[PDB]
């Protein structure tokens, strides 16, 4: 049964028109913030990554925006076998480094070069008249305009080096997407976001947002996948209903605290890993759309109660491990969840 | 009928491994010109597009030379949808290209001279090696080197401009159906070349760098033969039409009709009925005799209806009776439907 699911589909695309007037007050205030950021001498060449202007199918007046500043011949250091954490540190001496304020020792201090950007960003917001805009208290930036739009803002450095070791063995495409995108893919970019690791508040973590989004927006094995009515596909559809039933629960229960842990993150790696899975855009008919988005339920709630669910990128990075997430809030998700399925989706009427 | 078919593929592979040989003799030679042409003011931001990787011939490798090309404005010649002028845009800072300007225009024949030029001086400086320039042919093959007394090397200038692409290639590139609409966005936001081809200030479009991401990555499926169920015939078609065309070519070559015809003149009909066919299944390697008599068949059509339009330049008529008279097509239909109608015997070695 898709219908209901259909429904919701077409409920979420409603909220679309919105979204662009919305964008509108972003688009100028970040416009503003990354002319007054590009004053600074370590935060010249900043820019815009160019994806989110949503991370949130409930939530118009929620954007995610990240900032790239491109960092030259880095050396990265993986912390304590963590195939996803790192140090910072640089390779060349000539000529002088931009971010040289911001060494505490040879390694790049994550919390100065974060304190320095969000003290500019507090310094502009009061700056800027057209709009009214407030800065949301440490939980990065996080902004709010004209009292209902929120912005969270990442800083995140960009390397045009070879992609770490760690990640050899993960996106794999091959028998989907074809070895030839995944060689292409990789010749690209990766970023690297300051999160601090089990307390270690000098450490970087990698990113690959700009590869997950070509990968949604270029999904198929045929090349003419959804641009046509013999080949459209629910690929995309799935995520979003995966997405919405989170959302949707993390509302219903806020004041418990269990799935404050939980990020559409775990939803989208987990709607990877179903692709990796089924290859075929056949396995993903639209006529087909309830029995595919069971799949990913499924899929999604074997992760929680064998407390695995690996990066998609990084194989040896456990999302799920008992040490980010404790096993009662993962049984709290897969209880719900599975109510949610056996009683179908009361959750996705406003409940 | 594919088993000739497929043993003519067998004996020019054969020909791959000297083929690499021959490549480190050109590397070791087009490596030094590129280093001497960068010193030269003009030709600073010369680099090489990347072909020394006719199917006849492996004493026989095609370079091509970019330049990249700031701010340039194009004017269309005499409504021809692929010859232009090229013109500069901005006045700040002075253009390295400037002592080519045959008034606002800039000169084919002064840009190609100097070219010439400078390869020919550094021919007789770089040693380990015995590198001869061959004589004055055509335009578009510029400059051949002859290395080792065996090895020919076509060496062409290109123009690079990475704004979009000429009015005239808007309807051009119709693999929306087989290789999706996002794909062509994709390459025509990559840049375009001009090639210097004659009235002796002119330079045509070149998409040869299209031509080879097309053929590199020629399925709908993204996985189109890299795999034993996923396997495909179109460069096989490709191979042996070109291969066809070559051996007549040879046969005929006292006879001066067949001058004219050229493997591009293969290879856009070959992305024509790449077009007309955009599913791998019409594609089956089973399928090789049945796909190869289709190209055979539409290339015909071409000749007889005197209609070959560039793949990227609809109204460019590669057939046109002003370039190819109709009786040289018409020897060449004679003599692929003999071919065609006897189990082709100028295969058969
Ligand atoms: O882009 C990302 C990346 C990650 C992430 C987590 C653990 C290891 C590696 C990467 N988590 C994320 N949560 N939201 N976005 N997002
Ligand atoms: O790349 C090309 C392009 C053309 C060409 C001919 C007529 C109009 C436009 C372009 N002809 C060619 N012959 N060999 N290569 N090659
Ligand atoms: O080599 C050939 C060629 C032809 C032939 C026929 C019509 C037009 C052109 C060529 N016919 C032939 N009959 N025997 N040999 N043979
Ligand atoms: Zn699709
Ligand atoms: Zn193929």
């Amino acid at each position: 049964g898709a219908s209901k699911l259909r429904a919701v589909l077409e409920k979420l695309k409603l909220s679309r028109d919105d979204i662009s007037t919305a964008a509108g007050m972003v688009k100028g205030v970040v416009d503003h913030l990354l002319l007054r950021l590009k004053c600074d001498s370590a935060f010249r060449g900043v820019g815009l990554l160019n994806t989110g202007s949503h991370v949130k199918i409930s939530a118009p007046n929620e954007f995610d925006v990240m900032f790239k500043l491109e960092v030259p011949r880095i050396q990265l250091e993986e912390y304590s076998n963590t195939r996803a954490y790192y140090f910072v540190k640089f390779k060349r001496n000539p000529k002088e480094n931009p971010l040289s304020q911001f060494l505490e020792g040879e390694i790049l201090s994550a919390s100065k070069m974060l304190s320095k950007f969000r003290k500019i960003i507090k310094e502009e917001i009061n700056d800027i008249k057209d709009t009214d805009v407030i800065m949301k208290r440490k939980r990065a930036v996080t902004l709010l305009i004209s009292e209902k739009i929120s912005v969270d803002i990442t800083l995140a450095l960009e390397s045009k080096s070879s992609w770490p070791a760690s990640t050899q063995e993960g996106l794999r495409i091959q028998n989907w997407l074809s070895a030839k995108v995944r060689k292409q893919l990789r010749l690209k970019p990766f970023y690297l976001v300051p999160k601090h690791a089990k307390f270690q508040e000098e450490t970087w973590r990698l990113s690959f947002s700009h590869i997950e989004k070509e990968i949604l927006n270029n999904h198929g094995k045929s090349k003419t996948c959804c641009e046509n009515k013999e080949e459209k596909c629910c690929r995309k559809d799935c995520l979003k209903l995966m997405k919405y039933l989170l959302e949707q629960l993390k509302e219903r229960f806020k004041d418990k605290k269990h799935l404050d842990k939980f990020s559409s993150y775990h939803v989208k790696t987990a709607f990877f890993h179903v692709c990796t899975q089924n290859p075929q855009d056949s396995q993903w008919d639209r006529k087909d759309l309830g029995l595919c988005f069971d799949n990913c339920v499924t899929y999604f709630l074997q992760c929680l109660r064998t407390e695995k669910l690996e990066n998609y990128f990084i194989p040896e990075f456990n999302l799920f491990s008992s040490n980010l997430i404790d096993k009662r809030s993962k049984e709290f998700l897969t209880k719900q969840i599975e109510y949610e399925r056996n009683n179908e989706f009361p959750v996705f009427d406003e409940f």
